[PDB]
């Protein structure tokens, strides 16, 4: 999860997390639990041009998955969101501990965002 980023979502504004909440929701469109499962995640990844396997997807979910559910719920998605836009690979020294397919934040956003980003 990285409580540093877990604080960084708390650091975010209403606006900040608002579009993310939505992208969460649009990530999990039709999801019974409303949490991003590896298929919901896979959905968006394909929405963005990736064709994952749930193995990949689970590790993506795992990065934040605190409840150990195997699903990412909002704050979970949101920590990795902020973790993404803050630093996917800006200028740190991070080792990959799993399939590292990470669509840029706004980039992934744009996948789901056209469900909220207009309509008025
Ligand atoms: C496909 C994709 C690209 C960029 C960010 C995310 N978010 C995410 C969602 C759930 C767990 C970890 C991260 C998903």
């Amino acid at each position: 999860m990285d409580d540093i980023y877990k604080a960084a979502v708390e650091q975010l504004t209403e606006e900040q997390k608002n579009e993310f909440k939505a992208a969460f929701d649009i990530f999990v469109l039709g999801a019974e639990d409303g949490s991003i499962s590896t298929k919901e995640l896979g959905k968006v990844m394909r929405m963005l041009g990736q064709n994952p396997t749930p193995e990949e997807l689970q590790e993506m979910i795992d990065e934040v998955d605190e409840d150990g559910s195997g699903t990412v719920d909002f704050d979970e998605f949101l920590v990795m969101m902020v973790r993404s836009m803050k630093d996917d690979s800006k200028g740190k020294f991070k080792r990959p501990t799993l399939r590292r397919v990470r669509i840029s934040a706004d980039a992934m956003m744009q996948a789901l965002l056209g469900a909220r980003a207009k309509g008025h």
